[PDB]
């Protein structure tokens, strides 16, 4: 992977691996994720980070993902080349977004497109900040300035609220735990494991007829090493699902989100 | 990837991904097994299968997981190239065994080591069989016909049996659940998936204060997407050696059983 001729973005290519394709030969939204993620951190590494820029590191502040929005038009098939370019953009004092587009490396067309929104948060108290300027200052040297939107549309899905789910769900998967391989280097449950468990209570009829079109997800508390999960959904509706995880003991929320379907 | 020039070997490269490393910033055990994996799946196809021979698809049969034996001496760091060198060989009647050498892309050292027994089973019985001669002439065009072993030695772990783990365990993990990523294209559990599983009863300061070198699994029977299994583990001991047994949750029927080494950091 390398940043592209003006410094501002930066692109990546990936063969499908066999372990990373689902019964259709193509790759899971998981691994799309994973590479998303990927790319993401090549990207930070590229142009001097840790995630942290310094003074965040003074300050002991970390970006936590708030939102993770994918859309995918042709998984790619294993053993296929995927190619995905990647940027950031600073949201006034919000946070900050991360965005991605998926091209076929044979055709270079669009086959998929994400967006993420990240907060500031203090790592020992975990408190959300607002980007309180000088973070500022250092993300405008690697983003571009004028807008680049993966999802410019006025009006679109990766902005829409999300609404709770009201208990009885229709689907669940009860007792979700993270093991291991659910961890990255710092010891937190990796955000697609999130993806998978949320995936957990939609039906196999659902997934055996159609596609992953669209999935949208808010995240609002991490999921410890020792938490067991509940999975819930719902059928709002193409097929549309409202999800909720939540602690399996006190039923607090740690997501929420919307999945959009078409027949295969 | 590629095949070696004398076509009787594959060899591939893989840089380590962020998401594939622990709390090392090293690539588990499960993501060495993972690569070891995918350039076996990228050997068999470079030789024109798909992982089955022409009389095996004629027959209904395919090759299962007998036993999994992974030695590492350097687990590669985030960032790093890690370059698997691959081949199988015909074991008679018995079965076939996959062999991997891992390297360090920089220094051309070796890194790790692993192999794995084979049996032959019907896809649909789930009767196991031994290999007919039509099988063990269509791969020997793909394997180097002298002896070529990863694990040469004449006493060497890879090949030692395994006993039975006695209740009461010392440790344990209850309540394993295989989830859609743990399923493979043709939705059975991901070998590498019973590897993780065995890992979930060794306690974490184990884990925090020591390094996996040896590993060695035996494959019994396989674990269903509705099944739920429950990781026993035991110290049979600087080095710490167990003893560990994979079980269903309901009938305590054996999935798996194995042994580990680990050595203080
Ligand atoms: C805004 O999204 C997120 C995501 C993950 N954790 C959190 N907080 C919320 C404040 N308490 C600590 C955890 N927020
Ligand atoms: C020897 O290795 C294995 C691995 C997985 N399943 C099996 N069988 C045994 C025979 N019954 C069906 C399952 N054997």
């Amino acid at each position: 992977g390398s940043l592209t001729e003006d410094g501002l973005s930066y692109k990546e290519k990936f063969v499908v691996r066999s372990y990373e394709v689902g019964s259709n030969k193509t790759a899971t939204v998981e691994t799309i994720a994973n590479l998303l993620q990927e790319v993401g951190c090549n990207h930070a590494q590229s142009v001097g980070f840790s995630a942290t820029t310094t003074t965040m590191r003074k300050l002991h502040l970390i970006w936590v993902t708030a939102r993770m929005h994918i859309e995918i038009y042709k998984y790619p098939a294993w053993g296929d080349v995927v190619e995905i370019e990647t940027w950031c953009q600073s949201e006034g004092r919000i946070g900050t977004r991360r965005d991605w587009i998926l091209k076929d490396s044979v055709t270079g067309e669009v086959t998929g497109r994400a967006t993420s929104k990240w907060v500031m948060m203090n790592q020992d108290t975990r408190r959300l900040q607002k980007v309180s300027d000088d973070v500022r200052d250092e993300y405008l040297v690697f983003c571009p300035q004028e807008p680049r939107l993966a999802f410019p549309e006025e009006n679109n899905r990766s902005l829409k609220k999300i609404p709770k789910l009201e208990d009885p769900a229709q689907y669940s998967m009860i007792g979700l735990k993270p093991r291991r391989a659910d961890l990255d280097m710092n010891q937190h449950v990796n955000n697609v494991t999130y993806i998978g468990w949320v995936l957990e209570s939609i039906p196999q009829e659902i997934v055996d007829t159609h596609e992953l079109q669209v999935i949208t997800l808010d995240y609002r508390r991490e999921c410890q090493q020792d938490d067991v999960v509940d999975s819930l959904t719902t059928t709002t509706s193409d097929s549309q699902f409202l999800h909720l995880l939540r602690l399996s003991g006190d039923g607090q929320e740690i997501n929420r989100g919307t999945t959009l379907w078409r027949k295969k």
